[PDB]
């Protein structure tokens, strides 16, 4: 399928054990993609001091589209040194591993894969 619904436990970044996914933009999209299929990725809303707190590169889920079965259309736009590689709507948050922090929240989203 070219898309797949999820629902993403949102964590506080404060919890996150684990604050990125590598080391280069093409790695960091690469886990995100595996840890989504696997159900081991969770998200972290992005409010002021959020992202100094997580590691770099950086994925965000972003809106592709103005929401199936309640599922908001999201793809992964990478950040590195202020650059983005991708091009899409809003971000949703951005993606770290989840190793069993609590979360506060669920996000549905459909990721296009």
């Amino acid at each position: 399928k070219t898309h797949v619904q999820l629902s993403l436990p949102v964590l506080q970044v404060r919890d996150v054990l684990v604050r990125g996914f590598g080391d280069s933009v093409e790695e960091v999209l690469s886990e995100a993609r595996q840890h989504l299929k696997d159900g081991t990725c969770g998200l972290v809303e992005v409010e002021k001091g959020v992202l100094p707190q997580l590691e770099q590169p950086y994925v965000f889920i972003k809106r592709s589209d103005a929401a199936p079965h309640g599922h908001v259309m999201v793809e992964l736009v990478a950040e590195l040194e202020g650059i983005q590689y991708g091009r899409s709507g809003e971000t949703l948050g951005v993606l770290v591993p989840h190793v069993g922090e609590i979360p506060v929240a669920y996000r549905k989203v459909l990721l296009r894969k």
